[PDB]
This record gives C-alpha cells, sequence and structure tokens, in this order.
C-alpha cells in the first residue's frame, strides 16, 4: 500500500547503484521544497546533503540503503509538517520563539542555553532558521541523542567517549 | 608591517561591528580563493562558512573577532600551502594517495579507518578532494582534537560527558 509506494520511491531515486548519494538525495529534497511555497529555503546544499548522509550512514557504505533512508525520510515527512505547524506567522521560517515549541513537537526538549546555541549556529542574523537549516539541524540532534544513547548503557546520563569514537562521531557527520 | 597589513584587512572584513560573519568570511575566501586558480574548487558555499565560524566562534559571539579570525586564517595560509605541496600531480585537488602525506605535514595521524570516513564525506567519486573540502575537514579536525585534548588534560584518551555537553560539543554543522 505506503509500503509499496515507498518501496517504489526509493528504488527509482537511489537508481543503478541501489542506494541513496548525497547528490541523489539533494536533487529530490530540492524537487519537493519547490512544491511548498509554504516552505521558504535557500535549497538544499550539497555540504549539508553530505553532511546528512554521513551522519545517517551507520554502515559506512557512503550512501544510504533502504533502512538508512526510509528511517530519514520518514523524519523530515515528520518535520516539515511540525515546521508548518509551528511558523505561526507564515513567514515560511522559524524564528527564536517559534524555535522551543518546534524542537519539542519533534520530542527535543532542549534549555535556553541549547536554543541559545542552535540559533547561533543554525539561524540567520535576525535569528530566523529556513527550511534546509531546521531539517539538517534536526538530523544531526537527532542523530546525536542516537549516539549518546548507545554509548549510555548503563543508563547513568553519563558517557565515556575515546579518542578514536570522538573522531569518527564527529569527522564522519 | 605585515602585522599592520594584516590588521587594515582584517578592519576592513569586519566592518561596523568589528567581528567578521560567516557571509562576511564566505566572501573574502571566494574572493581570495578566485586568486589562486591551482586551488581547485566549486567555491565556499555559506553552510561551510557557518560551520567554520561556529567551531572558531570560542567567545560566542556568533562571529569572528580579530583573534579568533587571525587563528583561522594563518591555519588556512599554511594549510593550503601544504595543499600545494602535496597535490604531486598538480590537478589542483587532493587524491586519496596524496591525502596522508597532506595530513602528516599538518600533524594528523590517523587510522585507515578514518581516512575512508574522511574520504567518503569529503572527496569525490574518484577519490579527489577540492580545496574549500580540505579547508572545511581541517577546520573541523584541528576543532575537534582540540575540543578533545581541552578536556582530557592527562591524556587518558577518554572523556566523560553528559547529554547537554554532549550536545554542546557536536552540534556543529
Ligand atoms: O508520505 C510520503 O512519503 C510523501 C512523499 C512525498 C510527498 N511529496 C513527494 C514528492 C516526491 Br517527487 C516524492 C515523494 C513525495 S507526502 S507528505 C507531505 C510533505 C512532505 C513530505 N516529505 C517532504 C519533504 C520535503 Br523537502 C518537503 C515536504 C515534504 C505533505 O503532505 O505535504
Ligand atoms: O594572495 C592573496 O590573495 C593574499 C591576500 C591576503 C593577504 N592578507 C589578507 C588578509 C585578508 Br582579511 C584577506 C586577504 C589577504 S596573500 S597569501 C595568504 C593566505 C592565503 C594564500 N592563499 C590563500 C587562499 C585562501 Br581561500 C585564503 C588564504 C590564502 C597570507 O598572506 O596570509
Ligand atoms: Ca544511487
Ligand atoms: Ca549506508
Ligand atoms: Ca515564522
Ligand atoms: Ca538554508
Ligand atoms: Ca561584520
Ligand atoms: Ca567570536
Ligand atoms: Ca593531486
Ligand atoms: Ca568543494
Amino acid at each position: 500500500e505506503e509500503v509499496r509506494q515507498f518501496r517504489r520511491l526509493f528504488a527509482q531515486l537511489a537508481g543503478d547503484d541501489m542506494e541513496v548519494s548525497a547528490t541523489e538525495l539533494m536533487n529530490i529534497l530540492n524537487k519537493v521544497v519547490t512544491r511548498h511555497p509554504d516552505l521558504k529555503t535557500d535549497g538544499f546544499g550539497i555540504d549539508t546533503c553530505r553532511s546528512m548522509v554521513a551522519v545517517m550512514d551507520s554502515d559506512t557504505t557512503g550512501k544510504l540503503g533502504f533502512e538508512e533512508f526510509k528511517y530519514l525520510w520518514n523524519n523530515i515527512k515528520r518535520w516539515q509538517a511540525i515546521y508548518k505547524q509551528f511558523d505561526t506567522d507564515r513567514s515560511g521560517t522559524i524564528c527564536s520563539s517559534e524555535l522551543p515549541g518546534a524542537f519539542e513537537a519533534a520530542g527535543f526538549h532542549l534549555n535556553e542555553h541549547l536554543y541559545n546555541m542552535i540559533i547561533r549556529r543554525y539561524s540567520d542574523e535576525s535569528g530566523n532558521m529556513d527550511f534546509d537549516n531546521f531539517i539538517s539541524c534536526l538530523v544531526r540532534l537527532d542523530a546525536m541523542f542516537r549516539a549518546f544513547k548507545s554509548l549510555d548503557k548503563d543508563g547513568t546520563g553519563q558517557i565515556q567517549v575515546n579518542i578514536q569514537e570522538w573522531l569518527q562521531l564527529t569527522m564522519y557527520s
């Protein structure tokens, strides 16, 4: 049903090597947002898309297999709905006061300091975040929570990170 | 003298707020790299410059002050010299086989696994890395080593962090 449409989508996007490259992902995300005039964006750039692919590429093939792509695509589908719901002035962007509500709706309850850091890193000079920056941020945030969770086997809220794992987790992202 | 020139050029670049934004940095790196055609590039994009600024913004103003800028600039100047030196076929690009000499000359000794990841994230389908990607990689890799070492004064090879700390450390595009 939806399982067959999705499988078709992935097959046609992934093409001859049966995995989704950064460039394939970039072209599809740009194709789709082009149809949503309520999402303001200067575009999905290659560098951003290589970042998204690396962070999602948990088997280190270089590209996104079916499950990796499914996980990402379904996140974006939920996250775009959130963005539109929380763009309560229809600017096409998420401003500083809209951001906490949006991230919280996505399951990320941060604190003022962390929201300010993300606005600082991801939002523009007026404190507005456009749609590709918003998705780029959430992919990584979601990945970073997941990485923490894997390392926190005993549920102490502290993790021990060796230098090798640190370099992999930050450089292959 | 060189010191006076550097201060003038920074003052001119930083303008009214006396700090260098990601957009200001993008513009000057694109203007300078165009004068060095041996450094082949598809350009410095805004996302890559926002990341550089973020990783260099140690007083969290959101932009690079004089000392933060100088430090990034001096690294870029050393690193461009290494890129030219280790580009032995003169392709304007750093191939997989040229990369470790270059990283070794920058002071970094990474295992094969980490090279594979960096090559997948930053080089093309032929294993060639262009100049903006080489610089983006090195600015990040340096910053990540420096971050880890700051938190591991004793050289245990490990750091311990909570979720807040982990997010502050990693939430870098
Ligand atoms: O449920 C799904 O898989 C959907 C996929 C989808 C929607 N439009 C598409 C266009 C192409 Br060319 C392929 C696949 C498409 S419909 S949900 C939706 C918005 C939505 C879903 N993913 C999005 C990504 C981006 Br970038 C922008 C908008 C997206 C809606 O109902 O509006
Ligand atoms: O060759 C040039 O264009 C140089 C420009 C230059 C020197 N000092 C500058 C200060 C600012 Br705020 C802007 C431009 C300046 S002199 S060579 C140099 C560094 C260097 C060499 N190649 C480079 C490429 C890129 Br992209 C960035 C810097 C590069 C230097 O003297 O530091
Ligand atoms: Ca493919
Ligand atoms: Ca993969
Ligand atoms: Ca808004
Ligand atoms: Ca954007
Ligand atoms: Ca400025
Ligand atoms: Ca600063
Ligand atoms: Ca070469
Ligand atoms: Ca490039």
